[PDB]
């Protein structure tokens, strides 16, 4: 229909313009917050392909990578009742819920290296944005708040996320290196303005 | 084999860096010339979908658009004997032959505003790169050099080319506005390094 891809195009240039200032981390996050907020304020732009859950696993659909890999934009699609392992990120980020809701559980470790939840579980509603900086709390376990519907969140990461070597942590406290990869081997073409 | 997608990721990055120093047109073109030349020096990187001829029309497969739309990178696929009409561009651009060959005829205008071939036709061989710009010469007709095979060239343009309002030129020298648009509504995912 009127898939409104101009808001994706707008978010992307504006994040990039912002980044062209070499802002310090915390300024960057502060100033991007409203930008992602304006992008998830309404749910009328996300291409269908980039919204399909899987029955076995969550999906990360790559929407855009910056020419200099200063950021990537990803659509995180949880099927009903799905849950990630405990893992870190290693780059700045922002998350904004588009539809459904998700839970975020922060983690820390005992001197042995076993993880344990820390602070309580945050619930993220359609519309809300929280900045992540690894300089604060990098390790977490996230999950679909709902057990019976699809939830989707739009993420922004300060790198090509599917190139970042990060870590997943078992209950027993072993660090497994992982690289997330992407669900889609093709990105949507948000760029064909030959439609008006 | 495995596609050498890192050549493309590298080119994308390097040209954006170059663009970050705000060069003037002649320096941008002198410096970008070698970067594209390296990309089209060996033919081990273009995804197969982005190399597909059409029997009716030449194809324009979008590869990448820069976050701030400072450039875009397009794969231009010619089937046997295809030819464009006479047209302009209104942005700087570099063209780099990947496989096959294309003929280039620049055009100039007489006192009544009617276009005519200006100068000798230029043949573009694999690994060669030519520049174009309103300053340096913008109006031309291009065709596949062969009628017995496919030709591909890699085009870089200082805008989101398929959103740029340009024009084709009638024998009587009048515009007919056009916006090229892209043969592909999905872009290739160059970015999933977790392949290796
Ligand atoms: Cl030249
Ligand atoms: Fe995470
Ligand atoms: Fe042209
Ligand atoms: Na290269
Ligand atoms: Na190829
Ligand atoms: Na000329
Ligand atoms: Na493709």
């Amino acid at each position: 229909s009127i898939l409104r891809l101009d808001r994706l195009r707008q978010f992307i240039g504006e994040l990039a313009t912002l980044l062209d200032s070499r802002p310090d981390e915390s300024t960057l996050l502060a100033q991007a917050h409203p930008l992602l907020a304006e992008l998830v304020h309404q749910d009328d732009w996300l291409p269908e392909d980039c919204a399909r859950p899987d029955p076995q696993r969550y999906q990360q659909y790559l929407l855009h990578v910056d020419s200099r890999q200063r950021f990537s934009v990803v659509s995180f699609v949880w099927g009903p009742g799905q849950i990630t392992p405990v893992h870190d990120h290693r780059v700045w980020g922002l998350i904004g819920m588009l539809r459904g809701a998700e839970y975020s559980q922060p983690y820390a470790f005992d001197a042995g290296g076993r993880p344990h939840p820390s602070g309580a579980r945050r619930r993220l509603e359609p519309g809300e944005v929280e900045a992540l900086s690894p300089r604060i709390g990098d390790v977490h376990q996230v999950s679909n708040a709902f057990s019976d519907r699809t939830s989707i969140s739009i993420h922004v990461y300060g790198a090509n996320i599917g190139a970042v070597r990060r870590a997943v942590f078992s209950a027993e406290g072993e660090e497994k290196p992982f690289i997330s990869g992407y669900s889609n081997s093709r990105l949507p073409n948000i760029w064909d303005l030959s439609k008006e």
